[PDB]
């Protein structure tokens, strides 16, 4: 009867606790999906386990092979029975597993180490000398590959034959690039994580320009899972509970790192 | 069996719906235009159906009468089998998501402030803490439900003001409300979704401003009868339109490129 969640290390999402290592199960992990789960596995009656995913992604389909990877793949192949986590809901994924309204919203942005002459995604699109890149196996990625729309159309045909490649495996990378390229480096990502990455030691990056798109993460489940209905009310209840709010302002806590 | 002409609901607001030009010469969906005209076409051009366009008979959104537990507004012509679809500004809420279905958001929005220009407020708190501005929100909707039900104390407070005030600041419409703040001298305040807020903001005579933070963040959805069949596919069509950018586009038509302030 214990419900397997998917999900991924990503702060403030989930992060491994201080002393994680004498630490077991569930309580080896904090943050806002942490909490989430709990509400929602409390709302909805049910005992959980997190796992991490297994191949630290958040997925995406093999043009080849059309294989899922990621926290998607782990429900699509029956790994998982739910992913709580910043996914965000798009068609592809819609097409295959199934979603709650979201519980969080956000756009792809830009992160630049501060005073990189660079205002918008037109400004990158133009020049060549800061390079740019996207997590790989997500849905900023695939944005850029999808887009018709000439600015970022131009965009991916630079990104996808860059050398060195500028795609990066985890965001934790994105961020450490932008910070070690003294300003030759700017990273597409979602402005949920931006936004916690510009108010935190050491306070050397910045958000520009408006966001790119609008969108949400949902809770995931696997096409035409029980679970589902019962999912979905519990974010809504949270939601105009207030609950949601009261968690990212409890994660995005400003404490003073970056001036005050 | 056969394809059968969809039925939508939708209400008159602006500039969701709204009349056209020459209205009092034209029939059926030609009658209109508006955000939510446009979405119709898109979602329908995707959908594979025809549609009727069909403004709501109460003129309301749709709430429950705690008596007699019977749906009004577009959320009662979907319970009551008398539309099959709604596209409109229809906020995706809890009690809703009980008896309809909705699409993924196609808008985002929350609960939002309007004063006339130089009314002495800058937030919800400042609100409840007075009381010579007077302040309400449009019935039947998700803002006074939102009031209704909060735990939080300022909107708890703003609730209790609220609902023995007299006379009463609720409106029937959101029109209605809107004149009440222009014609008040700055003694109403109107809390209304942010997204009607901005739009009326670029409205003449450019008497009117958004304060504060929005309260609450949610959306508007597509609604449709629960366990219809229409729901997969407007789901899919919403989730495509916006990444190809079109409900962007759309805003940008009837809110921004439009607008009659600068
Ligand atoms: N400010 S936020 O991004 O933490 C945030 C974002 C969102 C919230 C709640 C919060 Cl606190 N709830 C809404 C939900 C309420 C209902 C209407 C839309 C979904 C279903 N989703 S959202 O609009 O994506
Ligand atoms: N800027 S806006 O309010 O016009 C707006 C708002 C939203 C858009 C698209 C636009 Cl253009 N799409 C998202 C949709 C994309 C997928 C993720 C959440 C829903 C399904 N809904 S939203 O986040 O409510
Ligand atoms: N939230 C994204 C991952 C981050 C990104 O792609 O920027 C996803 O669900 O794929
Ligand atoms: N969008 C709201 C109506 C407007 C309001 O309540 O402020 C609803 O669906 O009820």
């Amino acid at each position: 009867k214990t419900v397997v969640v998917t999900t991924i290390l990503e702060s403030p999402y989930v992060m491994m606790k201080k002393n994680h290592e004498m630490l077991e199960g569930n309580e080896r992990y904090e943050g806002y999906c942490v909490d989430l789960a709990a509400e929602i596995a409390k709302h909805c009656g049910f005992k959980y386990k997190l796992t991490i995913v297994g191949d630290g992604k958040y997925g995406a389909r093999d043009a080849d092979t059309k294989i899922w990877n990621g926290m998607v793949g782990e429900l699509v192949y029956g790994k998982a029975d739910i992913a709580i986590a910043p996914l965000t809901i798009t068609y592809v994924r819609e097409e295959v597993i199934d979603f709650s309204k979201p519980f969080m919203s956000l756009g792809i942005s830009i992160m630049i180490k501060k005073g990189t002459p660079i205002e918008s995604a037109e400004d990158l699109s133009k020049q060549t000398e800061i390079a740019y890149g996207t997590l790989d196996s997500g849905s900023t990625k695939e944005f850029f590959r999808r887009s018709k729309i000439a600015v970022f159309d131009k965009m991916w045909t630079y990104m996808r034959s860059a050398e060195p490649s500028v795609f990066v495996r985890t965001t934790a990378e994105g961020v450490a690039r932008v910070r070690k390229s003294k300003g030759k480096y700017a990273y597409l990502l979602e402005s949920t994580m931006n936004e916690y990455i510009e108010q935190r030691k050491p306070c050397d990056t910045m958000k520009v320009g408006g966001n790119l798109d609008s969108k949400g993460y949902g809770i995931a489940t696997p096409k035409g899972s029980s679970l589902g209905n019962a999912v979905n009310l519990a974010v809504l209840k949270l939601s105009e509970q207030g609950l949601l709010d009261k968690l990212k302002n409890k994660w995005w806590y400003d404490k003073g790192e970056c001036g005050s």
